[PDB]
């Protein structure tokens, strides 16, 4: 493996590009000085591993001061195609990604783990033939939530400081709730939401500590209900929201249900099932 420059870094790490030198084929490196982190990672990717939207580790070990994971190389994040797409997606092309994300952060609640990170950032497309699937990406925050042989869920635990980002975190996240399966869906609803709008209410507020933002991000998350947060929008989205925040700790979300709020949303407005996103249409 050649290796190349920095592109990245993870909730642990730093990811760099680099070639698998006799296959002449570009991967994705991610280097942990040799606290670990990566090798637990690499693990949950692994039982991962045959999902759809699911990168493929090519390599896991360690050389010199360095413990190495390769990666089959991807294509932009969602956060860089908004970007792109000048900050704000049509909503034909929200719909199409609800669908898709929904279902990869039901593959991963399906294998006994929650992610606990879901943000633009952590959403990649694919390349070639698989340049329309929505990866996700970054396990480094991801945790069991269930036992693996008697699928007993985790308890409920008070308490707890913040872990994720804060822009996307749910509600109880900010309250120090573990985070259960309800948790990555809520977060889900606040992307979806900032890809339609092209921000969020409690997006840039200033403060001291970097830890009194936190505070006020949560304080702006509970001020702003969630019909004031979706006016002038389908109200599907509002309907994601409540169902997500009305989620029992240890309720198994119905993400059939959340799709179809979405498909049939898609079906009423009349959009093409081509499945072109906005940035298919860069020229
Ligand atoms: C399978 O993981 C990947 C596969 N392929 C790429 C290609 O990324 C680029 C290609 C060309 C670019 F110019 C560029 F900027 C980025 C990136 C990743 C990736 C993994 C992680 C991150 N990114 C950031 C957060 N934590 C991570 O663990």
């Amino acid at each position: 493996y050649r290796l190349g420059r920095k592109i990245g870094s993870g909730s642990f790490g730093d990811i760099y590009l680099g070639t698998d030198i006799a296959a002449g084929e570009e991967v994705a490196i991610k280097l942990e000085c040799v606290h670990p982190q990566l090798h637990i990672e690499s693990k949950i990717y692994k039982m991962m591993q045959g999902g759809v939207g699911i990168p493929t580790i090519r390599w896991c070990g360690a050389e010199g001061d360095y413990n190495v994971m390769v990666m089959e190389l991807l294509g932009p994040s969602l956060e860089d195609l908004f970007n792109f797409c000048s900050r704000k997606f049509s909503l034909k092309t929200v719909l199409l990604l609800a669908d898709q994300m929904i279902s990869r952060i039901e593959y991963i609640h399906s294998k006994n783990f929650i992610h606990r990170d879901v943000k633009p950032d952590n959403f990649l497309m694919g390349l070639g033939k698989k340049g329309n699937l929505v990866y996700i990406i970054d396990f480094g925050l991801a945790k069991k939530y269930r036992d693996a042989r008697t699928h007993q869920h985790i308890p409920y635990r008070e308490n707890k400081n913040l872990t994720g980002t804060a822009r996307y975190a749910s509600i109880n996240t900010h309250l120090g709730i573990e985070q259960s399966r309800r948790d990555d869906l809520e977060s889900l609803g606040y992307v979806l939401m900032y890809f339609n709008l092209g921000s969020l209410p409690w997006q840039g507020l200033k403060a001291a500590t970097k830890r009194q933002k936190y505070e006020r991000i949560s304080e702006k998350k509970m001020s702003t209900p969630i019909e004031v947060l979706c006016k002038g929008y389908p109200s599907e989205f509002a309907t994601y929201l409540n169902f997500c925040r009305s989620l029992r700790f240890d309720d198994k979300p119905d993400y059939s249900y959340l799709r179809q709020l979405f498909r049939n949303l898609f079906h009423r407005q009349g959009f093409s099932y081509d499945y072109v996103f906005d940035w298919n249409m860069l020229k």
